[PDB]
């Protein structure tokens, strides 16, 4: 595979869940520490839908949307589709939010990371019209045909921005939480019938969660969506933001975030009004870290990263200078570092504190910009 394979000792499976079925439901991908290894068969964009939605948001022609299906229809990431969970443990739970135009599948690289060092992780699909595309389904009648109902991304115009965006960030902060309901309602034995028929067995993670250890992870529109969750819900311990965009978040918010903060910058995406934001967020008493990757753009967080080759990569802007697994590698061990820190883990992860800090050729205390 391109996406790398996750870098701690645990093996991954992944599955999806949608419960209940309809579009005020929860869709989620699962990554978790499995038991077996045998494959790592995970068809990594699942539908033609999503390369469709991806051509939608990219604003090109018709044809856009078959290229990128054929060219990347068939790949998989590196974890073990369906495979049971490792029972005997309570692992700490990531919830994850996606950016504007991506889905539940498009952070896999992370997701897999995390799980690979003993976390659950679920990646949302949020249907607040950010997704490139989502589904739902009409009913049960349509649930059990596989008889999708497919929503695609809302383009806004200028003058509805600030206040669609701000209900938009409003709709994932309730989503993520609502995930989380889901999940320590199941972890407590909670009957779910998956909306989606697939082997794993959901009440095999009736106590299988540490219900004190969550936090919320997101990137660029889910790096809005972990402020506006913790500024709404008391249960997430902390929150990492990467690059995240702060556009949608109200006034009213930075004031009212009490967990800690991480957040973590590519250099290419950041500009000062949203530097602005950021620096908002910051108190004497409350604690917040940020730190710049250099050379990295706003993708390098994502898995499209590593989808094509250097030259391509480059020119799309999918690759910043810094290489892709090393960016990568860089945000993922800082986050474990600080996830150990404040969700009071019991792991070898303070071995990379000072990345949180800045510490390394390749980061930034802080960042480069003013303001």
């Amino acid at each position: 595979t391109k996406i790398p394979r996750g870098n701690g000792p645990y093996s991954v499976g992944c599955t999806d869940l949608m419960f209940d079925h309809t579009n005020k439901g929860t869709f989620l991908r699962l990554y978790y520490p499995s038991q077996d290894n045998d494959r790592l068969d995970t068809l990594w964009i699942p539908n033609k839908e999503y390369f469709w939605g991806l051509s939608k948001f990219l604003g090109t022609h018709w044809l856009m949307g078959n290229i990128l299906r054929l060219l990347f229809g068939s790949m998989t990431t590196p974890a073990n589709w369906n495979s049971p969970l490792r029972p005997g443990e309570k692992y700490p739970l990531v919830v994850f939010s996606h950016g504007l135009g991506a889905f539940r599948t498009l952070y896999s690289a992370i997701g897999i990371d995390l799980a690979s060092h003993g976390f659950i992780v679920a990646a949302v699909e949020h249907r607040d019209r950010s997704a490139s595309a989502t589904y739902y389904f009409k009913d049960q009648s349509a649930a059990e045909i596989g008889d999708k109902s497919w929503l695609y991304l809302r383009t806004l115009k200028q003058e509805e921005e600030t206040h669609i965006r701000n209900e938009q960030v409003r709709q994932r902060a309730k989503e993520c939480s609502q995930a989380l309901s889901l999940i320590l309602d199941i972890d407590h034995g909670k009957p779910v019938k998956n909306a989606l028929d697939l082997k794993f067995d959901m009440e095999q993670l009736k106590d299988s969660i540490d219900r004190e250890k969550i936090a919320v992870i997101g990137h660029s529109f889910g790096g809005a969506t972990v402020i506006q969750t913790l500024s709404e819900d008391q249960r997430f311990r902390c929150g990492i933001a990467l690059d995240a965009w702060m556009f949608p978040l109200g006034d009213e918010v930075y004031s009212r975030i009490p967990q800690p903060l991480f957040f973590i910058n590519s250099e290419y995406f950041q500009y000062p009004a949203n530097i602005i934001k950021m620096k908002k967020c910051y108190s004497p008493d409350k604690e917040r870290k940020m730190i710049t990757i250099r050379g990295s753009v706003h993708q390098n967080f994502a898995d499209f990263t590593f989808a094509t080759g250097k030259i391509i990569g480059h020119m799309l802007k999918l690759k910043g200078d810094i290489d892709s697994n090393v960016a990568i590698d860089l945000s993922n061990k800082a986050s474990l570092a600080f996830l150990q820190k404040h969700l009071g883990l019991h792991k070898d992860f303070d071995q990379w504190d000072c990345l949180i800090e800045g510490d390394d050729e390749n980061l930034i205390p802080g960042t480069n910009i003013n303001t």
